């Protein structure tokens, strides 16, 4: 719910002189915001669901042939018409079989004939369309407040500290506005209908598993179907076969499933996941622009940190051009602002790089506090100091790259 840790990370500053910032978010992605006198804060998308998708046609793909029976016209006595044909249910064929003597008929002839039989659908297998309201994004948002290498991931934690924060954005509710106790609060005005078409390539379940198809594929698909509100199935005759015609009997039977031909005509397709009638999505993104006017500095009343600091390991490159590091303070003065900053060399009384722990602080009374920092250092050799005078500490840091 945090950029800190991840690939997939962007850095954006707030337009200088203005209060609100557009970004588009992208899948398992995050960004980094700062402006001027108010906090950083992080926007990150969790999560990007299609929920309650449009069953668009149906295919049966294992069938039962079932009360089969025939009629039987010798010759002259016309056309034999089955009187299952009024059935919505039964399925008939007329044909044509020699007659005579040695089977029925008084004279020799090609006699008529006429059989239906009833077709029942065993499984079936769904194609869904993603209409694009069925689109839900997940986006959660972060206030750089005070925060420990142990607490910053715990999303708990940061929720309790009025710090971190879990909304989702749908063309039903494109906008929201996140509270966040003290710091005020972040409104959010996305544009959901970003990426995907209301209706290429479909989505299909067959038992078990389901799989993103060629729309046009499944069209085209050689088996009896079902539209959308209605359980009729049309062109069924491609499942059953119709065999020879026995005068009295003709035998109508039901191919064997199709399940196997088709997880094989898909054993290379896009396999998704479609537990609970929702769907995963990979690809997708979101326009946002992002309010800070309501966002507020919170407790820049309390003084400077007066006492040591001390540094709990190597500082570290998060792999963007800025060093995560983490301070333990020794006094009890209060809660109070820490100190820290990156100067090109010792002695200098004005910084260099920016921090991205905006207005870090020690937020307790207690001894030992920790903190973590992170901060955006200069190209080359610098120092990161925290402190004053007698008290200063310092660690020292290279950044590779020219431009
Ligand atoms: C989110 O944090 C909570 C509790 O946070 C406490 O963690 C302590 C280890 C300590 O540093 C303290 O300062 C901090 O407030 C974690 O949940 C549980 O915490 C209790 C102690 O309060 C422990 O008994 C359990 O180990 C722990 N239970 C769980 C969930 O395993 C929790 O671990 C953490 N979130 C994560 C990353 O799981």
């Amino acid at each position: 719910f945090n950029c800190l840790g991840m690939s997939n990370r962007d850095f954006l500053e707030g337009v200088s002189g203005a209060t609100w910032v557009d970004l588009v978010l992208e899948g398992d992605s995050c960004v980094t915001i700062m402006s001027k006198d108010k906090p950083t804060i992080d926007v990150k998308m969790m999560n990007m669901e299609a929920a309650n998708l449009a069953e668009v046609r149906s295919y049966c793909y294992l069938a039962t042939v079932s009360d089969l029976s025939t009629k039987a016209a010798c010759p002259t006595m016309g056309e034999a018409h089955n009187d299952k044909r009024a059935d919505p249910a039964f399925v008939c064929r007329q044909g044509v079989v020699d007659r005579g003597w040695g089977n029925g008929c008084g004279l020799f002839g090609k006699g008529s004939i006429d059989t239906c039989a009833k077709f029942a659908c065993s499984t079936k297998a769904i194609g869904r369309t993603i209409l694009k309201e069925n689109i839900k994004y997940e986006v959660a948002i972060f206030v750089h407040g005070p925060t420990t290498v142990e607490s910053h991931g715990n999303y708990s934690t940061q929720v309790g500290a009025t710090q971190a924060g879990r909304f989702s954005i749908t063309p039903a509710a494109p906008s929201y506005t996140l509270k966040l106790g003290e710091y005020g609060e972040v409104t959010v005005d996305c544009e959901p209908r970003s990426g995907i078409d209301t209706n290429a390539y479909y989505v299909m379940t067959v038992g078990t598993k389901t799989f993103l198809v060629h729309r046009e594929w499944f069209m085209d698909l050689n088996l009896p179907w079902s539209s959308a509100g209605s359980t009729v199935w049309r062109n069924r005759e491609t499942l059953m076969e119709f065999e020879e015609p026995h005068a009295t009997k003709q035998s109508v039977i039901a191919l064997g499933s199709q399940e196997g031909a088709l997880h094989q005509a898909l054993a290379g397709a896009i396999p998704v996941e479609f537990s609970s009638n929702t769907v995963k999505l990979t690809s997708g993104h979101l326009k946002c622009r992002v309010k800070m006017e309501k966002l507020q500095l919170k407790g820049t009343t309390y003084g400077v940190c007066s006492k040591a600091f001390k540094f709990l390991g190597t500082p570290a490159d998060t792999g963007h051009g800025t060093v995560v590091l983490e301070l333990q303070y020794t006094g009890t003065d209060g809660p109070c602002k820490v100190p820290i900053s990156s100067v090109a060399s010792l002695n200098d009384l004005t910084p260099v790089g920016r921090l991205v722990t905006v207005n870090p602080f020690v937020s307790v009374a207690t001894a030992n506090a920790k903190v973590l920092i992170e901060l955006e250092p200069p190209f080359g050799d610098s120092y990161i100091v925290v402190g004053r005078g007698e008290q200063q500490i310092n660690h020292h840091w290279h950044k590779s790259g020219s431009s």
